[PDB]
């Protein structure tokens, strides 16, 4: 396949990037070092992720090293909630600019739709563990985001966790300069999200599917949840294919147009989930691996979910 997919704001945007959160920062830094090394050209960061600069170390040798140039990577980070604020925002960007050893991003995304309460807590909490909202509205910090590409520190932005409402909020926007150029969500076989993935389609928004494998080592899993990497059905697909099921994982959402941003910190699996170029599936593997949809999501929030734009009580 096509090793790169072409943004509305006319920079081409590699299909699989290396995610990153819950990647340890005394192992994050060789990851990416092993991921650009073998092939991998997009990395997924983040301010709250607590590991930057360490990325950034791996950034910088690599560069240093002259594996690949600036221009062949894209890095993509994004902002935290409790810095929606107007006059914050620029600082958040050069905070995680001057982390990542790096002068410009190549997309920065309003990380969720909720503006938090600014302060040095990334989930500022009241007395009976509500979460403090901001009177940020989303449509100011968008334009907070567009002075970043005016300024020339980020090439591209965009949305995540945003819902169908929120889109279309931003694309109504009054005086919009910028559309998003991506939408980054949780897409995979349990959570396949069809509505809302062919509203952004249809307005020329790149999707992004986060995690594709279903975040096993998410910090809140429990014994009993569905098991994606471990469904006997998924792994039939990929023993029919000869490869692994994180490969058809993997797979699966680029064959819908999506950018798909698996995360690990093994050297093995970060090359084993590269090698998703040589192999197809069937328009018939396709739809099967559609019916498995249960409304399923990895994230979601309890202490979050009163604040006025938390976006999945909406249907998509
Ligand atoms: N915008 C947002 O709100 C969010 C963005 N994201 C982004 O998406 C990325 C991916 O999602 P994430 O939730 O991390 O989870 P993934 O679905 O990518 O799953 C990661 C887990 O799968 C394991 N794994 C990776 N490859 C394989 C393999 N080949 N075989 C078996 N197990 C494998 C990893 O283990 P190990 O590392 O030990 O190898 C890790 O435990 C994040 O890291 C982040 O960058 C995620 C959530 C939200
Ligand atoms: O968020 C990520 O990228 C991955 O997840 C996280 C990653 C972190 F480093 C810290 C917290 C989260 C959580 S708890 N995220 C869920 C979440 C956060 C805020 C709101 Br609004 C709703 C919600 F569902």
């Amino acid at each position: 396949m096509a090793s790169r997919i072409l943004l509305n704001n006319g920079a081409k945007m590699p299909i699989l990037g290396l995610g990153t959160w819950k990647s340890p920062p005394g192992q994050v830094t060789e990851a990416v070092k092993v991921a650009i090394d073998v092939g991998y050209r997009h990395i997924d960061c983040a301010h709250v992720y607590q590991n930057e600069n360490e990325v950034g170390v791996a950034i910088q040798e690599k560069l240093r090293e002259q594996v690949v140039k600036r221009e062949e990577l894209f890095i993509v980070s994004k902002l935290w909630c409790t810095y929606h604020e107007k006059g914050l925002v620029k600082g958040a960007c050069q905070k995680t600019l001057s982390d990542l050893k790096l002068d410009y991003l190549d997309l920065y995304l309003i990380h969720w739709p909720t503006g938090f309460k600014p302060g040095k807590e990334f989930f500022p909490l009241d007395e009976s563990g509500n979460v403090v909202p901001s009177d940020t509205n989303i449509l100011d910090t968008w334009a907070a985001m567009e002075e970043l590409v005016d300024e020339g520190l980020v090439k591209a932005i965009g949305i995540s966790n945003f819902n169908h409402l929120q889109v279309e909020m931003i694309l109504n926007k009054p005086g919009l300069k910028y559309k998003p150029a991506v939408n980054q969500i949780e897409c995979h076989p349990y959570l396949t999200q069809e509505k809302l993935i062919q509203y952004c389609q249809s307005k020329g928004i790149v999707v992004t599917a986060y995690s594709p494998l279903g975040s096993p080592d998410r910090p809140w899993a429990k014994p009993e949840d569905p098991s994606l990497l471990e469904d006997p059905r998924i792994k039939a697909i990929a023993a029919k294919h000869n490869k692994t099921t994180a490969q058809v994982l993997i797979r699966f959402p680029m064959q819908r147009n999506l950018v798909v941003i698996p995360k690990s910190v093994t050297p093995e699996r970060i090359a084993e989930n590269f090698k998703v170029f040589d192999f197809e599936l069937s328009s018939q593997d396709m739809t099967t691996l559609l019916s498995y949809n249960r409304n399923w999501r990895v994230c979601a929030l309890l202490s979050c979910t009163s604040h006025k734009d938390y976006p999945f009580h909406e249907e998509f």
